[PDB]
């Protein structure tokens, strides 16, 4: 019998959202590159970067595995958006990730990038 | 004031790139998705490709169980954790050829389980 197949993204995504009672128009919005400062979605984002390794439970961003994400020729862009939005700051992990997706999308209105 | 940004998921975009700079065909990612592989690059380092994309596996073939542990999803973790405790770390003849070996690995180990992008 072939295997079940898990969507790993997907299986992320969903746990996320359970443990933070997000609908699916709020991650519809932020997959738009529209953002507000609401912890049902602001604290779905900082559990999706959470489990990529992206950042540790005080959402310090690992600059390495964030670079990580992104094909060779994107990475002196991304650098250069990193120096402009690390470190996070903000009153908990929740608004420290809004204040962070804020500040990257100020800093490279052109494009947002969604996992 | 907003501008709607041009939208990209790293996820499509990186299955793009990865199937261009490996020549992978359409027929052949179909094929990896079901679990089914063969042990030719155009097939292998596609999957080390995407794996890499995500840090799961660095330059030079090591795979990193931690980052790869926090993916996946809590009714698998015990199973998860076993499996990769058998297959890790990585042995084979090549960067690409480690990747074709874990996942075969992983699939004796738990037939049943398949896990993609
Ligand atoms: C860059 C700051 C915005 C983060 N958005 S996200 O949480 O949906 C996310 C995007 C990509 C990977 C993981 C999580
Ligand atoms: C030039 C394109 C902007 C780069 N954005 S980002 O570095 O914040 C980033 C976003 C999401 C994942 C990784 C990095
Ligand atoms: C056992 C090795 C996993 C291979 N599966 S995958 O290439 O689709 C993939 C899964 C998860 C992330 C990236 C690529
Ligand atoms: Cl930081
Ligand atoms: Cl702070
Ligand atoms: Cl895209
Ligand atoms: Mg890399």
């Amino acid at each position: 019998v072939p295997p079940e197949v898990f969507d790993l993204v997907a299986e992320d995504k969903a746990r996320c959202m359970s443990e933070h009672g997000t609908t699916q128009a709020q991650i519809d919005d932020v997959d738009k590159g529209n953002l507000v400062n609401e912890p049902s979605i602001t604290c779905y984002m900082y559990c999706l970067l959470e489990a990529f390794s992206l950042v540790d439970d005080e959402a310090n961003v690992d600059e390495d595995i964030m670079l990580g994400l992104l094909p060779d020729q994107l990475q002196e862009r991304a650098q250069s958006v990193m120096g402009k939005c690390l470190p996070t700051s903000g009153s908990d992990n929740c608004n420290k990730i809004y204040n962070l997706a804020k500040c990257v999308q100020e800093s490279a209105p052109d494009v947002w990038f969604v996992i």
